[PDB]
């Protein structure tokens, strides 16, 4: 029993985190295999890289430092070639997300982590994340089996206090650039299969009171969605809700009902899951890992 | 910006989980240097839970009965002992990931990492507080015993929890890392319940300090309260007593702010008489008491 935000086991990725200097700017890099890749606002990006020799970047891996032997821009990823394979590489891939996606963070700072969370891309691309000066080229990833899936670095903090990344073959999430300019995060929705997910985690936890003997359409609950800034509900959602909706009992449009029920009249003083809000950071997946504990 | 629940990268922690298995029963334990310590309840049945005599159970076994297992290579058992609750297996190899560590016993309100396990192998990294009542809400489910808390503060990882056990009302109860319990709680499957629990009072006036930080104002008044006069209303509210040893701890967020510790005791005292309005502070409709004078501090 229990629900928490539960990110991934840190380890993996703790040991490819490295500090990067150029000139008097400080920044993370990610150490894979000979590649350290970090922001390329760490230095006109091809004039600016152009006047930059291999020894002006500084790798520090520990109490070690990487000799820089080559560098290249792949979009807004600077890659610096090192002249040391990371022994402690794991088995990786780069894999671009899409909003509602979950991932883990490994906030760092000086090439040295410092926390964990677990946090969701909205659906204006944006992360509400807990970041300070220092935390640029800091990575989101998730685990399968023995994989590390290497999904986000941070980049930069929008006005309003959310963040702003790419994805680590250099290509923002959302309509953002790398430079310091009039940028504002779009106004954000929720994440509705989410919060579907995290009330049949509520079920599976004994939380039962929101239920109603009530089913509804998907064209009549796409249209409350759209009267409270809920992102819109498509059948793969309620394809994918299916395993939650088989093993609770509670058909996807029966639970819409529920979430239509809370939308229009609130909780009443009661909370779900230790929650006064409605929760849209956990993935139907995420529930499905949560209450059956899979291992990496 | 920003202000999430963070936990404290879980590698050094990964690095000493291994699997314990003796008979039936398969939990965690934790490896460090040549010792494995786990949930001394790897030696009962179920049945021999209601009133198990471990020191009887114990005298029966032999090294050979324990089977740990780290990764995929089986450590050879050389040695036992009890300590209070907590079985420590001596095994013929030190581990080679151990960290610099410590053994801590936490008071209530003090938050710490959990890297909840199964079959030795790491699953999640979560935070959470020992309450009041000295349980945790945690996420565990069958299989989770041995699982650890800690902190690392600087290189060092202070083991503070072992999980033992799941109560009726779905929290959790264990040891410090010597195997002594925290909270009335006994390794037995005898009716116990979880004490009347109430919110940490000092870790929510921490958490309106930190939304002070990032930028939030809209919950303070032009009031100050006495001490004696805020108590005597938040205990109406099921929280915590204030102490003297609290308003001392909030001192430094009091000077960063410019806000006296008494003055936020006063927004406090009103936010639980009006409660939110419809507004959040840090994306939350609750009180917050899950981060500590310490962790606001370390965060923002
Ligand atoms: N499904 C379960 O059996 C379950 C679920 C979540 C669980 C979460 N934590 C622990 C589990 N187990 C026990 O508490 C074992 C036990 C029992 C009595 C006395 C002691 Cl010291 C230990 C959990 C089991
Ligand atoms: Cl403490």
């Amino acid at each position: 029993s229990g629900f928490r935000k539960m990110a991934f086991p840190s380890g993996k990725v703790e040991g490819c985190m490295v500090q990067v200097t150029c000139g008097t700017t400080t920044l993370n890099g990610l150490w894979l295999d000979d590649v350290v890749y970090c922001p390329r606002h760490v230095i006109n990006y091809e004039d600016l890289l152009i006047r930059k020799s291999n020894h002006n970047f500084l790798v520090q891996a520990g109490n070690v430092q990487l000799r820089v032997i080559g560098h290249s821009m792949q979009n807004c990823v600077l890659k610096l070639k090192v002249d040391t394979a990371n022994p402690k590489t794991p088995k990786y891939k780069f894999v671009r997300i899409q909003p509602g996606q979950t991932f883990s963070v490994l906030a760092c700072y000086n090439g040295s982590p410092s926390g964990v969370y677990q946090c969701a891309m909205r659906p204006n691309f944006t992360i509400k994340g807990s970041f300070l000066n220092g935390s640029c080229g800091s990575v989101g990833f998730n685990i399968d089996y023995d994989c590390v899936s290497f999904c986000y670095m941070h980049h930069m903090e929008l006005p309003t206090g959310v963040h702003a990344g790419t994805d680590l073959e250099g290509n923002f999430y959302g309509p953002f650039v790398d430079r310091q300019t009039a940028q504002a995060a779009g106004t954000d929705t929720t994440i509705t299969v989410n919060v579907l997910a995290w009330l049949y985690a509520a079920v599976i936890n004994g939380d039962r009171w929101f239920l109603n003997r009530f089913t509804t359409t998907l064209n009549d609950f796409n249209l409350v969605a759209m009267k409270y800034n809920y992102e819109p509900l498509t059948q793969d959602h309620v394809d994918i809700l299916g395993p939650l909706s088989a093993q609770t009992g509670i058909a996807v449009l029966d639970m819409c009902a529920s979430l239509k029920e809370l939308l229009q009249n609130g909780m009443n003083g009661r909370t779900i899951l230790g929650s006064a809000l409605l929760e849209d950071e956990f993935t139907p997946f995420d529930v499905v890992r949560q209450c059956s504990g899979v291992t990496f």
